[PDB]
Parts: C-alpha cells; structure tokens; sequence
C-alpha cells in the first residue's frame, strides 16, 4: 500500500500565543498529536515556535508542525481554538462577547469550508458565551462543540483540599460548577478523599459560622488575578488541562471531565451554555452527569445560569 | 495533502460537572485525546473548566478542548455520558430510573441525529438500568452502548486484598459481579495474588465462620458512602476508571474489564444489563466471559440480576 | 458491530535489518504501533525478530508484527523505508544515488500498488537525494514523502552544547540544516539554551579566532565515523529519532522537527529536497518555517544545496 | 545546597554485547535509570553504545551513560551482570558452570571490593545455577542476589494462550516454573484470562488425549532455539523482561514475578536456585507465593529441582 500520509490524527490549534504555544509543547510530549498544524494572524511567532517545538522531537513521539490557514484545516480529527481571544479578562462580563465575536467568525468560518467534522475545542475566555457562538456558526451539533470552563476551577479545588491534608491529587475529589469566576459553587456536597466526605459526617457541617473552610475558594477563583501579574501567565494550568482533555476526545476514553456541554433540562437551566460533570470520547460527547446540588448549590447554579441568559441574549446579534 | 484537521480521534463529554473535569484532567495527562469536547447544561463552568484544562497542556500531548453542544457531536470516536445524573444516589433503586430518563433524553437524541457512529460510555448512575436505556433510544446495537458499573467496585476490592498483603495492585485479581451495591458478590473463588488463590487451598474455607474475611466488602460497597461525607467526591477513583476503560476501546487494546455488557445467556440472566468481565475493543465490546461461580455466587447473581427486571421493567415506559 | 481487526494506525517497516529492528522495538515499547509489518528481501530475519518483538508484549502495549511484502500493505497510515540501503556510506556522494535508485524501484512501485494513501518516511541514505528519489516515483504529493535527515544532526548538537553545560536536552535548543554531513551549519545564531543566546550577547561573537567553539561540530557530523568502527552502529540515535518523528505525523501533533521537506522558496534553494525546521501532522507536513540565517548560514545553506542539484541531476534518469 | 552528582539511582551494566545493549536501549527510553555504567571486556563497543545511546537523550529523560570498570561500581542501586556468558548455548547443562564460573569471578569480585550494597540481577545461562554461583562469592544475602529465568518463559506461553484467542496480553495469567527449558512446567492449573481458568470447569481436563494443547509449549520452550538462526537474537524478548524485573525493584513496586529466589522450603526443594512467582522490590525479595501444583506440576517441579543439585554440585568447587 502505496503514496503517503500517515496520520490517522490531527489536531490545529487556533492561537500560537501564550496558551497555543504550551498546548502544544505538552502535545508534544505527553504524545497525543500525529500532525499539528498551527495558526494564529502572524506567520513569524510560527515559524520559530514549529522550528522549536519540531527540534524537540529526538526526545519525543514523531510527528510533524508547520504553520497553517485553513486550507490546511480539514483532514483534521480535532480543533483547538485556544485563545482566540480578545482583551478584557474574564468573569463573563457583558459586551466581552462582541470583540471576540468577530475574532470568532474571522476564525470560524474557513475552518468549515475545507470540511470539518470533528469536535471543536474552545479555550478563548469567556468560555461559555463562547462555545454557545462557536456552534451557533457552525451549524456543528450539541456535540462537537466541547467547550472547555470548569476544569481548570477544579484542579485547583483539588490542590487546594490536597496541601490541607496529605493525599495526592488524582485522589482527591470534588468539583466546581457553573463558568469561569464570579459565579462558581464548589460542590461541597460530594467533596472526596479517599471515598470519605468533607463535612456530613466527619468535619462538620457549615461554611462561614465555624472559622475555617471556603476561604480557599475566595482564592480559587481569585486564582487568575493573582498571577495577571508575575508574567499574566494562567498558561500552563490551562494548557495542561486542554491537554487532559484532549487526549480523552481522540483516544477515545469515554472518560469524566466538567466541561461546558448545553443543558437539555440536565438541570433546569436550560439552552445557554454553563458545564458540568459531563462524559466524552472520539465524537464528541455523550451523556452529561446531573448532580442533586442540595439545595443551596441548587440556587448558586441556577443564578449562575441566569447571568448568562442575559450577556448570552444580549449579543447573539450577529453582523459584527 | 491540504486543508485540515488533525484528530483522527474524537471523544465528548457530557457532564463537566465534577466526574467530568477529572475525566477531562486525566485524559490530557495519560495523553488519549485527539479533541475533546465538553459539554453539560451550563456554559460558564464549561468556558472555565477549558481555559484551564487548555492552559494545562505545555506539560502534555497537544489536543483542543472546547464547549459544544450537540453539532459539534459527530466526528466523534467515543461519547462519555458522565453523570448525566439526578440527585438520588445510587444503589439501583426504583423510580431514579424516571428523574434520569428525561435527562437521558435531552441529551440522548441530539448526540444521535448529528450522526454518531460510535460507543457510548454511560458512567451516570444507575449504571446497569442506564445503559439498557441508552440502548432502547439509541437503537445503537448491543455493543456501542458500554455501560461502566463494576470496573470501580473490582478497583476497590483489589486494593483491600492488597493493603492486607504487600503485593502492588495490577498484581492482585479478582473481580465483583453483578451491579453497582447493594447487590454485589466478589469472585472470590476466583481471587488471585500471584497465580495463587485465597482460600480453597491454602487460607481456608468459609466466610463468618472463622472471625476474618468478608468484612472488607462490607466496606467496599459501603465504601461510597463513607466519601459522600468529605466532600461527596467518589469523583477521583472513577474518572481514573473511564480513563482506562476509555484507553481501552479507542486504543484497541482487546482488553479485559468487567463492564455491564447485554447478557445473551452468557449466564442465564438474559436481557437486563447487569455485567462481568468482557473484552472491550475500538468497536465495541466483543465476547463476554462467563465464570463458573461455584453454586452460591451463582445464588447472588441472579438475586441481583433478578431485583434489576424490576427496576428496569417499571420504568421502560417513555413518555416522559 | 462485528467481524474484525481492530487496528486504525498502520506502520510498514522495509528494513528489518539494523535501523529497522530498533525502529521496531522503540515503536513497540513507546507503544506508537496497531500493528506493525516487517519487510526486507529476506523472510528468516522477519520470522525471528518477530518472534521475538513479539513476545516483547506482555511488558507493553499489544499489537501483531508479522513479514510481509507489499499486500499487506495497504491498510497502512505509516511506511518506513528504513535502510532501504545500498553500501557506499553517506556524505551525499555522486554515485550513491545509483546503487540504490533501483533498490529503490524494486520496493517503492509494490507499495504503491496495493493502495497507499499515506506518508512516505525514507530514512535511508543519502537522505535528501532519496526523497525526491522516492516523491518522483509515487506521484504522491509535496507532502507524504516525508524525508529524516537533520534530526540525527541536531539532536547530536544539542547533546554537546549539553555536557559542556549542565542543563537536560529537552531544554537546549538550536538546530543543524543542510543535509547530513560535510554541508552542515549549525544555527548557532538561534542557539539557546533556557530563552538566552550562546555568543551574541554574553559568550562573545566569532567561530576560529578565540580558541573555544565550532571544536563540536567538527566532530557531530564525524560522528558517525566514529561509531562505523564499535559495531557500525548508528542504528540507535537513528531509530530512536524515527519514533519521534513517527509519533508525530500520525499522533497528529502539530509538532516541530527539521526534516527534509521540498523548497518551494521557503529559502531561495527550491527544487531540491534539503531541510529546515518544519512543522508534521497526521496527513504529512503542513508549513515550512524559514529562518534568518544571518549573512554566513545563509552561504552555508546556499552551498550545500546546490551540491545537491548536481548529485539530484546526474541521477533522475530512471532507467535502472 | 552545593556541589554535585545528582543520581539517586545507580544500574551498572556487565555486558555491552546484544543483551546488554538492549537492555540499556529500553532503560534509556522507558526511563529507568539516573545513571548508567557500561561494561565488558572490551572497550571499543562501548564507546561507541554510548556515543549513541547518548545521542538517543533529546527524545528521553536524561542520565549520563559512559564506559566503566569497576571502580565506578559503587553509587550503584543495581547490577545487571547482562550475559556475563560463555558459549554452549543453556538449558541447564553441565559442564556450563565451569566455563562461566571463572568470568564469573573474573567480574563479581571487583564489583564487591569497591562497595557493592545493592540488588544483583544475573541474565546470564544457565541462570538458576548461576544465582547460586553469584550468591556464594558475593556472600550477599538470600536477597540480593535477584536471580531471572521463569520471566521470559511465561511471557511466552502468555502469548500464545494468547494469539489463540483474542485478549491481550496484561490480561491473559499464567505461569512457567522450574528452570529455563528442558525441565519447565506450565502451570495450567492457575491458568487464566478474565477470572476464567482453562479447562477445569470449561475446556475440560487432559493433556495429550484430546487432539489439542500441550503443543504450543513444544514451541515455547524450544522458541529459543528457533530464533537461534534468524540472527541468534533471543536478545529483545529478554532485555524488555530486565527492564519489567528492574523497574520493579528500584521504584519499589512490591509487584509480582518469577525469577530464580532461593527455595527454603517455600516447597519442599530447598537450597538451589530454581523459581516461582516471588514479589521483589528495592531492597530485593520479600516473600515468595507457593502453589498448589497439583499432584503432577508437583512432580514436574520435583524432578527440575534435581537435576540441578547434579549440575549444582559437580561445580560448586571453586579454583577455577
Ligand atoms: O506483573 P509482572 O510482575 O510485570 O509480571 C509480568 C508477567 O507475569 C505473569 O506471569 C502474570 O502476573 P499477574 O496475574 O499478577 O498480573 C505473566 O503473564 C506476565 O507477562
Ligand atoms: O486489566 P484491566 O482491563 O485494566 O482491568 C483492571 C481491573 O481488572 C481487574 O478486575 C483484574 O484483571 P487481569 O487479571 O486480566 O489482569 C482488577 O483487579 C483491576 O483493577
């Protein structure tokens, strides 16, 4: 059997910045990439991070880099549109989802006419407006689109219950729900080490009238602003976890990740995108976990939710 | 050879609630995505959970990771349903199997009319009900439905049998049956370290009679319980087993894990999902082991088996 | 879904001799391979290596090795020409290009037959020369036929501007370009090691004139030489840069890696294949970074490619 | 905290002809080894293994690999004596243990008088008798001396119970015993893959009065010999089996293998060197499984067990 291409995998990333870069040289490593195509409006920064991360390759799991367009955009088997990302932070604001919202058709379009078919995987804050606008334009189903959100919230969570106590991370259980910042619930009410609970039964019970606990999610969330200084750098955390994440859609895990799905009354909230718990393999994803929040994590959610529903309504207006 | 998109592996997650960021978190470490998508009835904790899994990605093997809806849901290569999961806990009980059944249908259907082709992975409990439901609305044939169920009750029983003993685990077999709680018997006519066995040669006979054994099942099955105290998190111990469970289909491993399958009289059980050790490959599961289970966890499993063909039965009654 | 072979990756090996053998035991412990067929002229050296690689599974990620010819050979997504190899040594001669362009016929026109669709991965010297040698025959396009070269240079380099200092390879960057041997020029003006600069900046400008440097690569491109004495051995650095490569394209990467690739202008040499840090994905090669070569690296380039264009001349005149 | 040799792992190496070179291929790509000594009689070959070896570090985690002796001896964490081999071929022979027992001295002295304090791993035929041989010059205790044999005998049985059926490998149990050839015995009555047992309750009883099995163990054990033509090379299968044996002790797994322990009663046999499933860890050995044979694989043991303590005795004599 003849004239070549080996691959039976591929993966473009969207933005050879800061996050595109890491995403990449951890693909690199950790293994998971036949064939990287990478892109972001230069060429330049391209060039040199291919002619880089393709010389650290006698040291890793052969493939090939280059720089791209879109025309070099299907044969693809995933798409990462890491940091296709506009300027003002994160905490899904409100007009944020405009001047993306162009960075976001400039970039969505010619990825769809070459012939996608694949999942979508967009890292590019606010990331749950996001991945709403990054289907709505591509007529690509509830899912291909995977969003991203949450994990990066509870990897955190985790080592931050972990250096408390002992135990490893990998262990260590709980998550975080809702978006990115501003709105975030930690769900306490599963919170597990070890196949134990923090607080029904052995720690006691609540949050604020004791002295202790919830004070390490006030530096959770409060966890990127933190370092938007000593470089700005929330780029490793985040590229590790695009990472993670990747590997499970393509190498077919039918895995366990939060990850910005689209709620189809897997709540009660439902039609915008907000993330959860939910279950993804070579596809896309398939089958999104529902939690009894309590009662209290019920409304956290459902305010969450809510606050979307309204930066969600009032921008999905497209003509740039 | 042109315009692209490098996956030629697609997974997607449908709860980036907490079982799914880890899923997520795991994925992108132990490298087996090509794409990722992440999905559940949010958005915020979705664009979150991505612009961290994503940052997390210089340190592993490349990939994207978005937010998705269900468009986005073909070019898949695995579905993980992780918890698309109500609020009473487990142990398969009765009429859980309706507050699901809606929220196994708001995201059953659109996982399916994009075009999936592939397994769906259900770790969304209960397990065993669950993925006959997946089944009777996917249509889906009676392997691309993998269920889950056993795969954490075995991790947990091995790592029991172990701490007593020195031998790592990955040594140390034996296996648990039937479901998911509250039902369970371990093979431990079976049970091996070391090519040994416990108990008919050399350990000795029977369990109650003799002050030992036993004791430690009666805290694996109740070992969920007791981490749905701190925190609630049996989150970590299972998403490290869709992990595996999905390296395996997609890898092709033709591997062995027990995993709530379909029963054709490979026991006498026939038409539930109830499960035991099968052989999973890319494809779906094919050959399903059956195990000569002595005269009494013969009993046991069809006393489970038999108390699942009355949850199932009514319960498969949709119309919501 | 039914009746099998559970592979989706495809590796064919036309060289199990030296190279090929460890190409082989690397594809099958860094676990790159679904099934990997083993070619050359003779068949006692295929049943024996694979008996034995093969039996070198139950320690690592399982697959089947068989021998071949060229009908298994099809299904492929990987073909590796690995010393498809005449005798005169390398340093891209005149002649050389002969004794093997027939002994590259005899191989590349049956692989072709059957149906290869795939990347072409000739390491199998001279290198340069043999690309285009194996690009003319296939009809397969600018980017299937991968080619290998510089990487077993750079990666040589990298491990001196190494030991002399103390910092991990992995680290340590800068690269080799031209050919494979007395062409070479070390881009000692990218050259870094943690994000400095060796000599314009701190280590103080000029090659010859100061006693120090150069000293290095006078004897990485001799350093095969001297291991075609203890053994002939260059049969490890090599393999072991196939899988990094060949993890690359196929794992879908994105990745970047200096391998021989084809000019069109990403220089001024075109028309050629010599090489530059490029970028390789699953389907082959997608984008050519193109570097500043100063003044002086820019007459080194220009004079070993066109050193080539008279041994690439003399020879494409197909007719045994 | 100041100047340096950042080691904490020591493997030194006492052949670097085949074996030996594999060995370190594996341990240099697996990642094993902080840093690695090479040694054999020669020192040309060993220049050169390493002059490659070495170069085979930017695509691996990273030592220093240099050439030895045994004054850089100590430091070490283990000592792979690699086929420190003579001439006729193994199954346990005779006069075997003569012509070893001198380049046995020649080699196990001057790795003790510099400070050996470590594990012993002897790969090196006949190995059962050997273990013994270097246990009494070392006078290293009962563990210490890490014998290997059984290793490569059973990862081949395992994979032809295998190739049989569809399972992979690391699924798929069972064992060899005794020595390493002309004696073995396969332990079918543990036999297992996925809980399951062949032919007790399912494939039913006897070998030799059915048609069917015994046959492919008349091909394991003389699977040796039938790749001593297609090179000589039963050089991969072992050197992948050193590598599983030596990554167990040394990070400390408290796993499970056969290899040549040291008998005290832990059977009725005592005092050779013959082996068994035994659990070894950094230290060495810690405690050694023993089976219930049956009544003939009782025999079988019985009668290999002898046969040394005749090749045992006639040579432990000592003044070369
Ligand atoms: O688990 P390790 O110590 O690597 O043993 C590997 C070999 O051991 C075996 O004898 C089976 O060991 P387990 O049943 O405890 O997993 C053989 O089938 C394997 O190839
Ligand atoms: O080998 P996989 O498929 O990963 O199974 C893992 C689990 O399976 C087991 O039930 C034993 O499987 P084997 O005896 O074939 O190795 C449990 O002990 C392990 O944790």
């Amino acid at each position: 059997a003849s004239i070549t291409d080996k691959d039976h995998q591929k993966v473009i990333l969207v933005g050879d910045g800061a996050v595109g870069s890491s995403y990449a040289f951890a693909m690199v490593l950790q293994g998971i990439a036949q064939e990287i195509g990478i892109v972001d409006i230069f060429k330049d920064k391209t060039k040199g991070d291919a002619i880089d991360l393709s010389n650290a390759l006698p040291f890793t799991s052969p493939k090939k880099i280059y720089s791209a367009e879109y025309s070099d955009a299907k044969d693809a088997d995933l798409v990462v549109i890491t940091a296709g990302a506009p300027k003002q932070p994160g905490e899904t604001r409100l007009d944020l989802v405009n001047k993306n919202l162009k960075i976001l058709k400039s970039i969505v379009d010619p990825i769809v006419d070459s012939g996608f078919n694949l999942i979508f995987l967009v890292a590019a804050n606010p990331v749950d407006i996001l991945t709403y606008a990054t289907w709505k334009l591509s007529g690509f189903p509830k899912n291909r689109v995977v969003g991203s959100g949450t994990s990066l919230d509870t990897a955190r969570f985790r080592q931050s219950i972990a250096e408390m106590v002992n135990v490893d991370a990998r262990s260590v259980h709980a998550y975080i729900m809702g978006e990115h910042g501003d709105t975030e619930f930690p769900v306490w009410s599963h919170a597990n080490i070890g196949g134990v609970t923090i607080a029904e039964w052995v720690k006691a019970h609540p949050e604020i009238k004791e002295d202790k606990l919830v004070k390490m999610f006030e530096d959770v969330r409060d966890a990127a602003y933190e370092i938007i200084k000593l470089k700005g750098a929330t780029f490793y955390g985040i590229a590790t976890a695009l990472a993670r994440i990747s590997k499970a859609i393509l190498n077919d895990e039918n895995a366990v990740l939060p990850l910005s799905v689209y709620m189809d009354g897997q709540y009660g909230i439902n039609d915008l995108y907000i993330g959860t718990p939910a279950v993804i393999n070579r596809n896309g994803i398939q089958n999104i976990l529902e939690i009894p929040l309590t009662d209290h994590e019920e409304e956290s959610m459902q305010k969450s939710a809510s606050q979307l529903k309204k930066v969600l309504t009032d921008a999905f207006a497209k003509n740039d």
